[PDB]
């Protein structure tokens, strides 16, 4: 139901993930990125819940609110922890694609 | 709980891609648009919109897979491309990607 990782952001220098709102129901990851620290970490997938980044807990808050928390964050060097409510979503990727 | 639909007419001539990305879910659904493409061009169609018909291939029948596939093999052949889309993005918002400054 939850998982909670913490990110590798030595070895990796980016977390790799767009970000959808859903409404306010909350956030959610929309993609990722191979190469980045959520692909090598493999526990979180498309469609998967943002619930917590750090001491920012974003059930409380709304998705504007809390992308712009998450942004700041991740863009401070330093260690990242995220946990997500594991919620049948696939991304294609971009249609004009091979 | 009512969808407004409409058809789009992409002109696949005069811009060189869709700028469209895919999400299945119960359907495929638009992910985020790329303007500079001929969907963004357009105008009318937005993240979280459903897709429901390209050209003569209706997607109510297809798996997700499928549809998606025979979408691709569309958008790879000259023409222009008809899209018929159910307004379902309204609660959608694509924020982009987190790592850009």
């Amino acid at each position: 139901n939850i998982i909670t990782v913490t990110l590798n952001m030595e070895k990796y220098n980016f977390l790799g993930i767009s970000i959808v709102g859903q409404s306010d129901g909350g956030i959610y990851i929309g993609s990722i990125m191979k190469g980045g620290a959520v692909a090598a970490d493999g526990r979180i997938e498309p469609g998967d819940m943002l619930l917590q980044v750090n001491d920012m807990n974003f059930e409380n808050m709304s998705n504007d609110d809390a992308v712009r928390v998450l942004r700041d964050i991740v863009h401070k060097p330093g260690p990242i922890v995220l946990t997500v409510a594991k919620s049948g979503w696939k991304d294609y990727g971009w249609i004009d694609g091979k």
